[PDB]
DNA sequence: GCCAATTATATACTACTATTAGTACCTAGTCTTAATTCCG
DNA sequence: CGGAATTAAGACTAGGTACTAATAGTAGTATATAATTGGC
């Protein structure tokens, strides 16, 4: 009886599943919104999201283009800035899937995860490997901070590179965490 | 110029270079009509534009929640509240770095700490300090057995010993100190 | 039987005739446009132009809110900068309508109208009027170009004031006018 | 509180104030039925929101093109070419300051101009110089008769003399150099 | 001169676009007639 | 309890919105069957 969702508000809702998924036919929208295809399709329109075969084939290009590298895929925040071997600066927004459900504080692992990535990123040489690690949780990380992660390289030995991180939640230190990487250049 | 065998070999060469072409473009390029194109798809078993592109879409799609997102990392074996616990780690290709295959950093400590706030059985249980060591390389399709024992705790904190291995082999060495709460 | 405009350039042809005449209905659009009234609607939709009564509503409001007063509306050029009873500024475009046909350049009335008009902007009393002028039209003001009139007031007796105009094409000195305003404080 | 005359003088100033009121907003405020506000309206000759809001937007509607948009200014009555010309303008109330109810001073100088332009018989034909005066105010209403006579003509310039009458009654006087040339 | 290879031709498909059509409903009224209140 | 004032009820309108439905056309195929050409 009561079609629960109005015109604007199901286009969004039509926005953000087109987006999560955009292999969907309007066919399968239509019975997820219980509206006509006709509807589906003046939605789509009015929101400017083309037809099926032209999303299939921007995420195709996207991937053949090869936009964003493996390296990036694999990576734990969002790297802002990097001088080679010298200083690195990776930002992590944290999400409900990052923290502990109950307390709403973020969880040991997602901090060290930052902070090792960042490590890896900074060293530009074939192969680096984190071979030890002392870690410092100073203050609580809670939901919706943006933890402000910086590595510095402190030393550099033949085998190794000793590097010092700093991670910030507005201007307040969350975590500290010292990182021996080894490194070869083969 | 070109024979039958000679067009397929370069007609499946020109749709592995660009997956994107039409049979409509095959055809002009090669000299030949749309219907010995579609004939040799099908020998070559190469499937149509569409399918095609979709392929393509589909391969760089599917990404599972990162570490980060991750709550209890592993697979727990076996609990003796606040005494010793364990937990197996399968090391698929999302937790080793591709070009090397060898296991990223996090993602054995990601067990470790999952594995001590499993290990106490408080209210609040929250990791303070941790000093780990990277004995030798995890690699692809290794199963990380790692076992945390209680050494030591105070008013405020649970020290906790982490020892992982790959078979009988000490790979991880953690040193953990939780912070536990009775509020 | 083809008909001349394709989608998007119907659309644009719907778009600048809403905008000449809000007043227009979607039945005079269908027959203007020789397509189906809801061909029309769909049109107005994508374009964001809202429904007749909605436009008139607008055209209303903005008259009602008193945007745009009558001073404004009898003003030649557009005003840019003022300081009442020192200094000056208007702008003027120089479209098809100001020049001669055939040669292309602006006709003489054209520049001593902004001069006049900003002069009377320029000066800040209850009653203003022109009682002399003296003009002198140094180059040819041709088609496309922008008129940049200042007028400087020079000097002020009990009942006149004297204004220097000085009108520029990309600085280059088109026109020079002198006048004598009236002015009374009734 | 409000018996029927004084409601519908309520009403009148409301409508008055504020003319985007709907027969709702007044049944709510007046504390009465539609049925009644419509019949309000009715004997006060107000019409229909609708009927309301349009003669706003049309009052502050269709403008025609102003002086420096317009080519010959006034009405051209009779032309001796390169010797006397007359002109006719009717002042309306686009010409004057609505306040004032007086002609603005670019409107005169535009009908002197084009008289000028009008009268010199040449291919090309452009106003160099120009020495007005405003001698009497011009107002709503007035039948502006102006006569330009060439006084003077060099080889590149044609010296024309305009006098602009109201009745019997001098209100312009205008001094022009315009520029001929053959080709 | 045969058969394999190649082209023509005729049918259908999916997932659309662009356009036409048509329903129910909306606002803010109209115009009419009928019933029912206040107030003196 | 009367008539003037007021409200209620019913039937219509313009210029839409919001939605459903359906058609011709489209790309880039598919399936199958026939007819023609080219290569030894």
């Amino acid at each position: 009886e009561t079609l629960k969702l109005k015109k604007d508000k199901r286009r969004e809702a039509i926005r953000q599943q087109i987006d999560s998924n955009p292999f969907i036919t309007d066919h399968e929208l239509s019975d997820l919104f219980q509206v006509s295809i006709q509807t589906i399709r003046l939605d789509r329109t009015y929101l400017n999201i083309p037809e099926l075969r032209k999303r299939i084939k921007l995420v195709a290009e996207k991937n053949y283009d090869q936009i964003s590298s493996i390296e990036e895929q694999e990576f734990i925040g969002d790297l802002i800035q990097v001088n080679p071997n010298v200083k690195a600066q990776s930002i992590l927004d944290i999400t409900s899937d990052s923290v502990f459900h109950k307390t709403g504080i973020a969880r040991g692992h997602v901090l060290f995860a930052q902070a090792n990535s960042l490590c890896v990123a900074l060293i530009k040489q074939p192969t680096v490997l984190t071979h030890e690690s002392s870690i410092q949780f100073i203050e609580k990380v809670k939901l919706n901070d943006t933890v402000r992660a910086e590595a510095r390289v402190v030393n550099q030995t033949a085998k190794h590179y000793y590097v010092e991180v700093k991670s910030y939640v507005k201007h307040t230190l969350v975590f500290k965490g010292n990182f021996k990487m080894f490194y070869d250049k083969r």
